[PDB]
C-alpha cells in the first residue's frame, strides 16, 4: 500500500476505509468492527473515515466499542472526522442546518474523542460548505484546536473553491484536503475548476462514493460496466478495482474512500494498486462515464 | 442605527435608503423629498442611493428639488450615485448600451452634481459590468474623480468577481462595495462564489431588492411570509424587519437598500435592527427561499 | 495591417488565417497553397495557424508543399501549430483522446517541423484542455522546447481560466495566448469570465471561428445579417469585414483568425481594419447576437 502525506502531521493510506454505512450492518458488535478494521490493516489500508451524524450520530460510538475492546488498534489507524451538519434526529434540531461555530466544533470533537476512546482524531473536515460560515470565527476555532493537539491536521468536504479560498484565508493552517464526490459517475470536477484549483495548490482531494454508492453496479451503467469488467477480466481483478483505479490514474493524487461493510470486498480493496491504466484506457472509461467524444 | 465604514472616507447608515422609485411616487414635490429624508434621518438611515438613469433621467434631480430647498440637509447624508448604463428615453441612444469611458462618466458626475445641488457625491458606482469595459480608462476616470474630491469612494454594481478582479486590477483606488441583488428571493449570491468572494476580500455587499421589489408579498411566497409573520409577531416587528434581518445576519455585513416610497414604512425601516436571528431561525428561512433540505 | 506582440519573441498580424480547412479545398497543390499565402501576405496577414491533426494528419504536409517549393516563404511567415488531440484516423487510436505527455508533444512538434520543412515554429498550443493533464511534465516538455528554440513561445487553446492558472503555475515561460471560439454567434466569454481572465492578465486571445464557420451567413442570423449589411453598404466593405471589426473594437486585443479557402475572400479580409466601429454600434450588434436587450 502507497501512503501518502498531506503534511509533516498527516499521512494517510492511498485508499481510506469509510464507516458512512457501518451502523447499515445489522452487526455492529465490537468484533464485527474489529474484522473490517483488521482486513483493512492486512492489505495496508489504516484510515478510516468518519463523522459525528453518521448513522444518526451512533457510528463513531459503534466503532469506539470496536477499539475500546482491542488496546493498542486506534493507534494502528488513522481516524478522519467530520463536523458542521447538524441532522433532526423533542430536543432535535426543528430543522437540517450548519453549525460552523467555535462552540459546535469544540463540542462535535469531544463527543468524537468520548465516542472512539481517544485523546486525538488524525483529521478534522467542515463536512459541507456554510452559506452563513465566519470563516474568522471557523478558521479561529481549526487552528486552535491543531494547536491543542487533539486534531492533528484540518481540511473540508464539498467545498467549492471559492469555499477553499474563504477559509483558508482565515486560518495559520494549511487546509490539507476537500472530500469530494468523484467517480465514474460523478465527473464534473475533472473539467469545472473543482480538480484544477486542488491540483494547482498540491492538495490531495479524498474521492467519496467512488463507486456511486453502489449505483455503477445498479444495471444502468452497462457500457461503462462492460469496459470495467473487459479490462478486469484482462488484469486479473474485479471490476471495482478498475474502478478505482481509474480514480488512482489521476496526477492530482486522488485518495479513494470505498463504503463496502462486506468482508470479501474489503480484502480485495487493494487490487486497485495492481491495475495497469494507460492514458487510452482512461480515456475510453471517461467517455463511457460522459457518454460522449471528448471535444 | 449602525455605521458601517466602508473606507477612511465612507461611512454609511447599515440600512440605505433606496430612491429607484422616488419619481414613480406622484407626488415629487420638495417638501415630500424632505419628509422622505428626514423620516430616514429620524431613524439614523443617512445614506440614499441614487442613479444617473432612475425616474428616466429626472430621479436626482427630484431629490434635488429637496436638498436646494432645505439649506444643510444634504450634509446630513450620504449620497451614493451610479453611471455606465444608457437607456433610450429624437437624440435619444438608438439602443440600450453600457458607457464606461472617462468622457461619459464625468459627464455623469458632473450632470449628478448640477441635478443634487452638490459639489461631492459620496459612492460612485459602476451600475452594471460592461462587456466592452476597457479596465484601464475606467479605472484611470475612478481615481482622477477620487483625487478631485467630486467622489468620496468608488465601488461596482452586478458585477461577477472576475469583472470585480478585472477593474480593481486597474485602480490606485479600492473598490468599497458590489451593489448586487441579495433578498429571501434571490439567494444564489450565497452558494456561487459572488458572496464568498467579497467575503474573502473584506467588501460589504449592498443588496438591492431585499424585499424582491415587493414580490415577496405577491402571495407567490407563503411558505416564507407564513415563517416571517410568525418571527415578526414573536418579537413584535413585521414580516418585512425579519426579511432585512435574515441579511443583517450574515457575516459578510450585508448593507441592504429599502426601496418603499410609504412614510410609515420608512418609520418601522430599523426594526430590522431589533430582530434576534439565531442561525436555527436563518436556515428556516434560506430552507423556505431555495424550497429544500440543505445538502 | 496592425501587428501584435504576444512577447519579446513572437509578434502576429492582427489578423490570422486559419488553415483547419486547407485539406477541403480540392487543390491542395504547391502553386495553390503559395497563392493563398501570397494573397495574406499581400495584405500585410503573415501569421498562418495550423495543428498536427488538421487534415486527417495532412494539412501542415499540405502546408510543408507550398513552402518546400518556394525558398524564402516560411521566413515570410509565423507558423502557429498545435498538439495534444489523439483522432482515429489498424494502428489508429481506438478512441479519441487527449496526450499531453512530454513524449507526444516532442513527437507532434518533430513532425510538424519535417512536415513543414522549417527548423522552428512560431507558436506551439495545447489543442485542447485535457482532464488527466501532468501540468507538472507538460509544462515542463513546453519550456523545454521554447529553450530548444524549436518553438518560440507557447500557449492554450480552448482552457479555462483555472486550466490556463494550473498549466501556467507549472511553467517559466508565460503563455502568451488562449485560442479560443469568439463572434457574433459565440458570445459567452464576454460574460462568463473566460475574456476577463484574459483581459487582467494582458493575454490577447486568439478567435477561432470568427464567423461562425459559415454559419453567420446560413440564413439562421437574419437580424445580425441585416445589420452587418447595412453597416458595411455605409462603410463601403462586406458585412464578413463589419463582424471581425466586431471581434477587433474589443479592448483585450482578440486577434482573429480567418478559415475561408476562397482567394476573393482573402484579398479583402483586411477590410475589416477600415471600419468604424462606436460603443453604440458594438451594442446594437452584441443585442442582435444575444437575442435580448443588456440588463
Ligand atoms: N464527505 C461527504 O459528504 C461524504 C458523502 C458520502 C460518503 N462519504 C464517505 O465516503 C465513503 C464511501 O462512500 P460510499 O459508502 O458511497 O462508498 P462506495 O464504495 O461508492 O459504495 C459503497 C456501497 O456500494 C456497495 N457495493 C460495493 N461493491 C459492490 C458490488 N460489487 N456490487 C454491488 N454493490 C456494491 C456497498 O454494499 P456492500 O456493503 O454490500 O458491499 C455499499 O452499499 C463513506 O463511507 C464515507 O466515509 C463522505
Ligand atoms: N444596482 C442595481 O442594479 C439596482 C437594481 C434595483 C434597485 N437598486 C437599488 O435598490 C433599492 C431597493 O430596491 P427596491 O426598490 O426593489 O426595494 P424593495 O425594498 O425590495 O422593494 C420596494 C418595493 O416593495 C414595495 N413594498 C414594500 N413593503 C411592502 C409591503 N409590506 N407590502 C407590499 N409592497 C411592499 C414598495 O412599495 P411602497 O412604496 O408602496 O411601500 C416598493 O414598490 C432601489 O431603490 C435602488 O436604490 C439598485
Ligand atoms: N483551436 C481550436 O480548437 C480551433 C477550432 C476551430 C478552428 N480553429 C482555427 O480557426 C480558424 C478559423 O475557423 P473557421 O475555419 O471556422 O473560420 P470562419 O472564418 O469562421 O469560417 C470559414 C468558413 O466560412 C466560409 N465562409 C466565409 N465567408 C463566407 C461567406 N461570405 N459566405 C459563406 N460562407 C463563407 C468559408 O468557406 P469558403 O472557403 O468557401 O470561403 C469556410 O467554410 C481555422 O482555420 C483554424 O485555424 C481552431
Ligand atoms: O481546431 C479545430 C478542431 O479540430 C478537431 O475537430 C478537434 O477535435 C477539435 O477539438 C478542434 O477544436
Ligand atoms: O457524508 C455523508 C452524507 O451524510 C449526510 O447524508 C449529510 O447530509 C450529507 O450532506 C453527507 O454528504
Ligand atoms: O438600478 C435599477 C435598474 O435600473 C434600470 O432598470 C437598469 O437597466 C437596470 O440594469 C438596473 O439594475
Amino acid at each position: 500500500m502507497q501512503r501518502i502525506a498531506l503534511s509533516d502531521k498527516l499521512e494517510l493510506s492511498r485508499i481510506v476505509y469509510g464507516m458512512w454505512r457501518i451502523g447499515d450492518d445489522a452487526d455492529t458488535s465490537p468484533a464485527h468492527v474489529q474484522a473490517k478494521i483488521e482486513a483493512c490493516l492486512a492489505q495496508g489500508i489504516t484510515t478510516m473515515d468518519q463523522a459525528d451524524i453518521y448513522g444518526g450520530y451512533t457510528a463513531e460510538a459503534i466503532l469506539g466499542g470496536g477499539l475500546k475492546a482491542a488496546p493498542g488498534l486506534r493507534d494502528k489507524i488513522e481516524i478522519v472526522t467530520k463536523c458542521g451538519i447538524v441532522a433532526p434526529a423533542h430536543s432535535s434540531a426543528r430543522v437540517k442546518h450548519y453549525d460552523t461555530t467555535a462552540g459546535h466544533i469544540n463540542v462535535s470533537v469531544e463527543a468524537s474523542l468520548r465516542d472512539m476512546g481517544t485523546d486525538h482524531v488524525d483529521l478534522l473536515l467542515i463536512h459541507r460548505p456554510d452559506p452563513l460560515i465566519d470563516a474568522e470565527e471557523t478558521g479561529k476555532a481549526l487552528d486552535a484546536l491543531v494547536a491543542s493537539g487533539k486534531v492533528k491536521a484540518v481540511g473540508v468536504s464539498n467545498f467549492r473553491p471559492w469555499d477553499f479560498s474563504l477559509l483558508q484565508s482565515a486560518m495559520s493552517n494549511r487546509l490539507v484536503t476537500n472530500q469530494i464526490e468523484m467517480s465514474l459517475l460523478a465527473t464534473d470536477t475533472f473539467t469545472n475548476g473543482d480538480l484544477a484549483y486542488l491540483q494547482e495548490k498540491r492538495v490531495s482531494p479524498m474521492a467519496w462514493s467512488p463507486l456511486g454508492g453502489g449505483s455503477l453496479f445498479s444495471g444502468a451503467y452497462g457500457g461503462t460496466m462492460a469496459a470495467l469488467q473487459r479490462i478486469g477480466k484482462e488484469q486479473g481483478v474485479d471490476a471495482t478495482a478498475v474502478a478505482i483505479a481509474w480514480l488512482l490514474r489521476h496526477p492530482a493524487k486522488i485518495v479513494p474512500v470505498l463504503g463496502t461493510n462486506n468482508l470479501e470486498r474489503i480484502r480485495t480493496a487493494a487490487d486497485a494498486l495492481r491495475v495497469t491504466m494507460d492514458r487510452q484506457t482512461w480515456f475510453e472509461l471517461y467517455t463511457l462515464a460522459i457518454g460522449k467524444e471528448v471535444a
